[PDB]
C-alpha cells in the first residue's frame, strides 16, 4: 500500500530499521507556541464536539457509536462491545484531559459519527521514560468509511495533544501501518466451549468430540494460591512496588503513579478484576484482567460473547503456570466464556501447558514521533485496552 497519510508523519517508512544505539523523536525541539490553534477543517455538515464522558448522556453517544461501529474480527463473527462503565474507567485516568476525548456530529440529525480519545501517561522505552499520549478508539460510522475522515481525527488530536507539550503516543492496532515496533499474537483459552463452539468459533472433530473438549478444558475449582483476593485500597502501595519492580525488565512500559495502580487495578464489576495474594503484610503475587464482551453478530442463542482479557500478572511464590492457571480459574468464577491473552511479557510459555489456541490475529505496537530499535513481543510490558 502507498501510505499516503502516514508517509506525512513523524513515524517510520516501512523499510526503516533502526540500531539499539538510536532512542530518540523523528522531531525534536518542539515548540508549544508553534502548535496550530484553529481545529482542522471537517466536511461541510460536520462539526467537532468535545465529549463529556462523565456525562452518562454523552458517554452513551460514545458507546452507542463503538457498539455499532466498532472493530469486527477479521472473519466479522464477532464485534467488541465495550460498556459504558468501561469506557468511563479507561478514559479517567489520572490527570486526564476531556479535551482529548473528541467527537464528531453530524449536523443535520445532531449524532456521533466519528470519535478518538487519548490519555496521558509516562512511557519507558528502552529505558528512557517519556510523557506520551496514549491512543484508543478510533471509530468512524460505518457509512462515512473511506472518505479521509481518520486522518482528520488524527491530526485533530495530535494538535490538542501537542498543546499540552508532548509530543509522541502510544498505540495498537490490528491493522499493519508503517511501523509497529512489536507484533503480537492473540490465544485463547476456551472456558466455556460449548458456547463457543455454538457460536462458531471453536471447532470439534472426530478425535475431538463435544465430551472430549469439555473434559479437555475442565478445570479444577481450587487455587493454586490459597489466598488471591480480590484488590482493595490497602493493597495499591504494595501493587505498586510489585508491578513497578517487574516492568523495569521490559522493553516497552508504562512507569506507573500510585495514583494511577489505584485506577488501573483497583476492582470494578464488570470491568477489571484484580486479585492479590498478601503474606506478612507484602503483597507478593498479583492477577489482573479487564472484561471485553463480543456482540456476536445475527446469532439468535447468544448475543454476547464474555471475554476476560490478560492485563498484568507478578508471581514472586508460584510459578507463572500455576498464576495463570488461577487467573483462568478466576475468570471462569466470574462467569467469563473464554480467557485471552497476548504474547507479551511472560505469557507465551504457559500457552501450550494451559491448552490455549493461536488465534487469526496479531496486534501491533507503534509509537509516534519516536525512532527505536524493534523487538520480540515478550519484551513488550504494556497492556493497551
Ligand atoms: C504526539 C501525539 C500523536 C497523537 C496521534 C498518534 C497516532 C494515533 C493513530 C490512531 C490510533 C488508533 C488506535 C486505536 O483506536 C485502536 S485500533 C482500532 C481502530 N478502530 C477500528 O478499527 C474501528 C472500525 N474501523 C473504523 O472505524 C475505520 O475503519 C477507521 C476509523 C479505523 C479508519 O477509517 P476509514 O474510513 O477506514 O479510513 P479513512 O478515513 O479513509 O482513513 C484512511 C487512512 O487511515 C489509516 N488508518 C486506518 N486504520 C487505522 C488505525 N487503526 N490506526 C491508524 N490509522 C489507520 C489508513 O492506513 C489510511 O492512511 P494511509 O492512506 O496513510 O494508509
Ligand atoms: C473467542 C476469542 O476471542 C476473540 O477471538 C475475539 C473476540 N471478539 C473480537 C471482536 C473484534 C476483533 O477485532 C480484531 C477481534 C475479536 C477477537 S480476536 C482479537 C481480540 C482477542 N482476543
Ligand atoms: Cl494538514
Ligand atoms: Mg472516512
Amino acid at each position: 500500500i502507498d501510505y499516503k497519510f502516514w508517509y506525512t508523519q513523524p513515524v517510520p517508512k516501512i523499510n526503516d530499521e533502526f540500531n539499539e544505539s538510536v532512542n530518540e523523536p523523528f522531531i525534536s525541539d518542539n515548540k508549544v507556541e508553534d502548535v496550530r490553534k484553529d481545529e482542522y477543517k471537517l466536511p461541510p455538515g460536520y462539526s467537532w464536539y468535545v465529549c463529556d464522558v462523565k456525562d452518562e448522556k454523552d458517554r452513551s453517544e460514545i458507546y452507542t457509536l463503538l457498539t455499532d461501529n466498532y472493530v469486527e474480527d477479521d472473519d466479522n463473527i464477532f464485534r467488541f462491545n465495550y460498556s459504558a462503565e468501561f469506557l468511563l474507567w479507561a478514559l479517567t485516568s489520572p490527570n486526564y484531559l476531556k479535551t482529548w476525548h473528541i467527537g464528531v456530529k453530524y449536523d443535520a440529525s445532531n449524532k456521533l459519527i466519528g470519535f478518538i480519545s487519548a490519555i496521558p501517561t509516562d512511557i519507558c522505552i528502552h529505558k528512557r521514560t517519556i510523557k506520551m499520549a496514549e491512543v484508543n478508539f478510533l471509530c468512524v460510522h460505518k457509512t462515512l468509511r473511506s472518505k479521509r475522515l481518520a486522518p482528520v481525527l488524527i491530526k485533530e488530536i495530535t494538535r490538542r495533544i501537542n498543546l499540552e507539550n508532548i509530543w509522541q503516543a502510544i498505540y495498537t492496532a490490528g491493522v499493519y501501518l508503517p511501523k509497529p515496533v512489536s507484533d503480537a499474537r492473540y490465544y485463547h483459552r476456551s472456558i466455556n466451549v460449548k458456547k463457543l463452539i455454538e457460536i462458531g468459533f471453536s471447532s470439534l472433530n472426530s478425535r475431538l468430540t463435544m465430551s472430549r473438549a469439555i473434559k479437555l478444558y475442565r478445570v479444577e475449582d481450587t487455587l493454586n494460591i490459597k489466598n488471591m483476593r480480590l484488590m482493595k485500597k490497602k493493597d495499591v502501595e504494595g501493587v505498586h512496588k510489585l508491578l513497578g519492580s517487574y516492568l523495569e525488565q521490559f522493553n516497552l512500559y508504562a512507569v506507573f503513579t500510585k495514583e494511577e495502580i489505584a485506577h488501573w487495578f483497583l476492582p470494578i464489576e464488570n470491568v477489571i478484576y484484580t486479585y492479590v495474594n498478601e503474606e506478612n503484610g507484602k503483597i507478593k503475587d498479583m492477577i489482573s484482567f479487564y472484561s471485553l464482551p463480543s456482540q456476536i453478530l445475527g446469532n439468535d442463542k447468544y448475543s454476547t460473547l464474555n471475554a476476560a482479557y490478560s492485563f498484568y500478572n507478578v508471581t514472586t511464590t508460584a510459578t507463572f503456570k500455576q498464576l495463570m492457571q488461577d487467573a483462568i480459574l478466576l475468570a471462569k468464577r466470574n462467569n467469563f466464556d473464554v480467557f485471552n491473552a497476548l504474547e507479551v511479557m511472560q505469557n507465551k510459555s504457559v500457552f501450550e501447558d494451559l491448552k490455549f489456541g493461536e488465534g487469526d490475529g496479531s496486534l501491533k505496537y507503534y509509537l509516534y514521533n519516536w525512532k527505536c530499535a524493534s523487538f520480540a513481543p515478550a519484551h513488550v510490558g504494556i497492556v493497551l485496552l
